[PDB]
Parts: C-alpha cells; structure tokens; sequence
C-alpha cells in the first residue's frame, strides 16, 4: 500500500463513523507517530478554524485536497446547507479524499473535482453553477498559487470580501503570491505565524481579502 492508503485505514479503524473531529485527532495521531504527511495539521488547523468561524463561508474552494483532512476541518464547521468544492488533480488522492469524507459522513457538504484548478477553476460558472466565492482555500503546489489567484480575478469569481487563506506561505514559501498579494491595493493581508504540521519548524498562513478592483 501506499501511505494515503494507510492513512485512510488508520482513521477507519480508529475513528468514529460520522464523527469529524475524531477523523482529524486519528490523522494527527498517525502523522505524528508514524509517517509525517503534508496535511494542514492541528496547529494551523486551529487558525483555519478560528477564520472559518469568523467568516462563516456559504461557499469554500480548496486547491489541492490530498487525503481530505482539510477538506473534513473546514467542513465540519459550516453552517447547514453551506458547501466546499475541492480541486485534487491526483486520482488517487482524490479518491481518498472522498472514502475520508464519507467516513467523516461529511459527503453531501463537499463535492471533490478530480482535476487540476487552472482546468476546473474555467468551469465553475457555467458547469458548477457558482456565481462568486466567499472563501478560497490555497494548499496545492506552491507556484501555481499566483497564477490560480489571478485566474480566478479574471473569471469573475472573487468578490469584495472574498477571503484567501493560503498554507505554506514560509515552509515551503510561495514567495511571488506573498509579494503580489501584500503589494497589491485589491487584497488586504494579514499573517498568521504558525508551525508545519508535525513538525517544530515556522510555517505560516497569509490571509488576503480581496478587496475589488
Ligand atoms: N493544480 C492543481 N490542481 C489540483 N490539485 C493540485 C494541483 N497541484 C497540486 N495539487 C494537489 O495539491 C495537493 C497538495 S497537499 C493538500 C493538503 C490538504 N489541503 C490538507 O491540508 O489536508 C496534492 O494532493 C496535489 O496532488
Ligand atoms: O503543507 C505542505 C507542506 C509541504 C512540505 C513538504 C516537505 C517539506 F520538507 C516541508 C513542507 C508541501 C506541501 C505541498 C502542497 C501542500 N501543502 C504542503
Ligand atoms: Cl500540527
Ligand atoms: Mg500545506
């Protein structure tokens, strides 16, 4: 097997069916114990959490899904009838991510496109129906986070409010999104310092609210 496959058996066998906070203490607890893993990880997830809670976002986009724990923090805090569509251009990841959802019982919040975002972020209007977003989740590879970030500008998919919380902003850095952003008059930015999940090494998340053109 490979380590998403067991990951996914971890929780299945050390979680509870429909119970998302245990699905993310059980991934915390295999990724600390076992085999490191690029999720977002308890010490950022608190952060996320505490941004989900202040924005209450009817609908979030995350860019790179992986094994679904994201996916399973930022849905467990939405508000009924509120949704997360997430981006995952590995088929195997993404089928992962969906049997973690599922176990989560989290599926009829979260639709996982298998695709790559400068694909997919093209069809969201006319094939997903979305009109604008209330919140972007950065996480997939670090240089495709300025351009996805301009491609969704361009297809008239970010509001005045729109809020983008981008992972990894120092470890591995995403240095022309973290330039761009902070220079720019259409976003407001804030960093949150925090640690890599896991790990005893600075990373961080840069919040940027668009703000118009
Ligand atoms: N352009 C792209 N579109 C969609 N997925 C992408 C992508 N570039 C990379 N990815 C995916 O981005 C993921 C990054 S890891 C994502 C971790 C997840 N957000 C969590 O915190 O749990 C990988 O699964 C990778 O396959
Ligand atoms: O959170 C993440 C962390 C890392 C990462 C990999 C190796 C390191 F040594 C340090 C950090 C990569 C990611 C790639 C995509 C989404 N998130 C990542
Ligand atoms: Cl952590
Ligand atoms: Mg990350």
């Amino acid at each position: 097997d490979t380590k998403e496959q067991r990951i996914l058996r971890y929780v299945q066998q050390n979680a509870k069916p429909g119970d998302p906070q245990s699905v993310l203490e059980a991934i915390d607890t295999y990724c600390t114990q076992k085999e490191w893993a690029m999720n977002v990880g308890d010490a950022k997830g608190q952060i996320m959490d505490a941004v989900i809670r202040e924005y209450s976002p009817s609908l979030v986009l995350e860019l790179g899904a992986y094994c679904g724990y994201s996916a399973v923090r930022m849905a467990r805090l939405l508000q009924p009838g509120a949704r997360l569509l997430t981006m995952e251009m590995n088929p195997d990841y993404a089928a992962i991510t969906q049997q973690m959802l599922n176990f989560a019982g989290l599926q009829d919040k979260v639709t996982i496109l298998n695709g790559a975002s400068q694909d997919l972020i093209p069809q969201l209007k006319k094939k997903y129906d979305v009109d604008t977003l209330d919140m972007v989740f950065l996480d997939h590879w670090k240089d495709r986070y300025l351009p996805d970030t301009l491609l969704l500008e361009k297809c008239g998919l970010l509001r005045k409010g729109t809020v983008l919380l981008a992972d990894n902003v120092i470890v591995p850095g995403t240095p022309d999104f973290l330039a761009y952003v902070r220079g720019s008059s259409s976003f407001e930015c804030t960093h949150y310092s925090s640690y890599l999940e896991y790990m005893k090494v600075v990373d961080g998340l840069e919040k940027a609210i668009y703000q118009g053109p």
